[PDB]
Parts: structure tokens; C-alpha cells; sequence
């Protein structure tokens, strides 16, 4: 599935990501934008044998369990698979432990280049909340 912006904000509050550890809800919205397009089904092949899934690219080295990802600690206790789902259910559960395991939100990549410091509101303004 491929997500609105409006869209993806409103279920992102719906499971709680508004200021979720100090982050409001347009950097998450942001950040889905940069890494996947709002595509629920990205993937991301990489060459050190892991891959990135879903709407926010989650990675299966330590986040979730691919089979066939070196050194795998499945952190979020759950199958890759399921962050490739059109519902984002799994997808913010795990993004929630990524940052209760003591990460802030520069574990993605695209946030830290493409949202952090900017005018990350504008990426809800004019939705439906």
C-alpha cells in the first residue's frame, strides 16, 4: 500500500507516535516519507546481508528476523515479514522499541539527512487529526 501523508499521520497517532519519547508526530511522517516513500511494501537489499523493511526500513540485523541476516538479534521479537504489512501495526511497535532501546530517532538514516532541524510540522499540516 502506498500511504497519504494525512493518511499516515492520523494512523500514526491512532498507535501513539505523537511525541512518543519527546518526538512529535511530523518527524515520524517525515521520516516514513524519506525512507520508503510511504511504501508499505519497500524492501532493501543490502550488500553486508541484511535488508531494510517496509513503510520505515527497519533493518534485520538487529530489529527483526529475515533467516538469513548475519550476527541477528531480533530485537523487536518479531518476522520481517510482518513489517511488510499494509497495516503499520508491527511496523511502529518495533519503531517504538528502536527507541526505547536507546536510540533517539538518528537510528534512520533519511530523518537525520532529510527531517532533523526542519520545519517537520508542515509534514501534518492540513490533515485530519
Amino acid at each position: 500500500k502506498v500511504f497519504g501523508r494525512c493518511e499516515l499521520a492520523a494512523a500514526m497517532k491512532r498507535h501513539g507516535l505523537d511525541n512518543y519519547r519527546g518526538y512529535s508526530l511530523g518527524n515520524w511522517v517525515c521520516a516514513a516519507k524519506f525512507e520508503s516513500n510511504f511504501n508499505t511494501q519497500a524492501t532493501n537489499r543490502n550488500t553486508d546481508g541484511s535488508t531494510d523493511y517496509g513503510i520505515l526500513q527497519i533493518n534485520s540485523r538487529w530489529w527483526c528476523n529475515d533467516g538469513r541476516t548475519p550476527g541477528s538479534r531480533n530485537l523487536c521479537n518479531i518476522p520481517c515479514s510482518a513489517l511488510l504489512s499494509s497495516d503499520i501495526t508491527a511496523s511502529v511497535n518495533c519503531a517504538k522499541k528502536i527507541v526505547s532501546d536507546g536510540n533517539g530517532m538518528n537510528a534512520w538514516v533519511a530523518w537525520r539527512n532529510r527531517c532533523k532541524g526542519t520545519d517537520v510540522q508542515a509534514w501534518i499540516r492540513g490533515c485530519r487529526l
